[PDB]
C-alpha cells in the first residue's frame, strides 16, 4: 500500500549539500589530532583519583572543542540555517553541540572493542579514558549503548548527515525565539529523510527506520542532560578551566 514519492530535486539537492558539508568538517583520518595537548593515561583500576589527576582531560577536551568548531561549520551549510537570526542560531549550537559530537562520534566508533578508534593507539579511546576525563559511569554507559544501538541501524551517509542536521534544527531547544521558522527547516529535513528512507533504503521493509532514528534523537536528550549534570560537578575540580578551551567552557558553562 504505503507511496513510495520519489526525492525531488530540491531534496536530492539537499542530500548533497549535506553529504558535502559533512565531508568538509570531517576528517576521517584524524590527522589533526597529533596538533591537540597529549593524551595521558595514569593507572586508576578511583573517582579521588581521577579527579585529583584528569589526566585525559586536556586531551579530550581538546577533541570536543575542535569537534565544536567543525559542528558550527557543518551547522553553517544546513539549508534554511542562515535565515535564522544569528541568535537563534547560538541557541540551537549551543544546546545541541554535545549531541551532534555524540551523533558523529559514531563514524570513529567501533564495535571491534567498543572504542571510538582515531588511531594510533594513542588515539583510541575506551570507557577507562572517559572517567580519566571526570566522568562516571552514568554517563559513559548509556553513551556506549547509544553507540552500539546506532551502528546497529547502519545508516546510510545519507540518513547520518541527515540526522544530524535535525537534530541541530530543533524547534523545542529552551530559548528559541524563531519557532515555526525552525521548524519549517527541520519539516524540510525529516520530509527529505523520510522519503530517502522508503526510496533508497533496502527491503525497504524498515521504513520503521524513521521511528528509529527519531528515538536516537530522544537518547540524544538525556544523554545531553546526564553530560550537563556530570560537567557542571567536573567543573568545581580547582584549576579545571586550565583542562578545558573557552570555547567548551561557553558552550558548556
Ligand atoms: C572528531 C570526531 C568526533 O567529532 C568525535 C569523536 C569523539 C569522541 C569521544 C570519545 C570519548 C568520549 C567523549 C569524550 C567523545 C564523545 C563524547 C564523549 C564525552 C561525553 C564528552 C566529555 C566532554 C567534557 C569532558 C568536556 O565534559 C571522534 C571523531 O569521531
Amino acid at each position: 500500500d504505503s507511496l513510495r514519492p520519489k526525492l525531488s530535486e530540491e531534496q536530492q539537492r539537499i542530500i548533497a549539500i549535506l553529504l558535502d558539508a559533512h565531508h568538509k568538517t570531517y576528517d576521517p583520518t584524524y590527522s589533526d589530532f597529533c596538533q591537540f595537548r597529549p593524551p595521558v593515561r595514569v593507572n586508576d583500576g578511583s573517582v579521588t583519583l581521577e579527579l585529583s589527576q584528569l589526566s585525559m582531560l586536556p586531551h579530550l577536551a581538546d577533541l570536543v572543542s575542535y569537534s565544536i568548531q567543525k559542528v558550527i561549520g557543518f551547522a553553517k551549510m544546513i539549508p534554511g540555517f542562515r535565515d535564522l537570526t544569528s541568535e537563534d542560531q547560538i541557541v540551537l549550537l549551543k544546546s545541541s553541540a554535545i549531541e551532534v559530537i555524540m551523533l558523529r562520534s559514531n563514524e570513529s566508533f567501533t564495535m571491534d572493542d567498543m572504542s571510538w578508534t582515531c588511531g594510533n593507539q594513542d588515539y583510541k579511546y575506551r570507557v577507562s579514558d572517559v572517567t580519566k576525563a571526570g566522568h562516571s559511569l552514568e554517563l559513559i554507559e548509556p553513551l556506549i549503548k547509544f553507540q552500539v544501538g546506532l551502528k546497529k541501524l547502519n545508516l546510510h551517509e545519507e540518513e547520518h548527515v541527515l540526522l544530524m542536521a535535525i537534530c541541530i534544527v530543533s524547534p523545542d531547544r529552551p530559548g528559541v525565539q524563531d519557532a515555526a521558522l525552525i521548524e519549517a527547516i527541520q519539516d524540510r529535513l525529516s520530509n527529505t529523510l523520510q522519503t530517502y528512507i522508503r526510496c533508497r533504503h533496502p527491503p525497504p521493509g524498515s521504513h520503521l527506520l524513521y521511528a528509529k532514528m527519531i528515538q536516537k534523537l530522544a537518547d540524544l536528550r538525556s544523554l545531553n542532560e546526564e553530560h550537563s549534570k556530570q560537567y557542571r560537578c567536573l567543573s568545581f575540580q580547582p584549576e579545571c578551566s586550565m583542562k578545558l578551551t573557552p570555547l567548551v567552557l561557553e558552550v558548556f558553562g
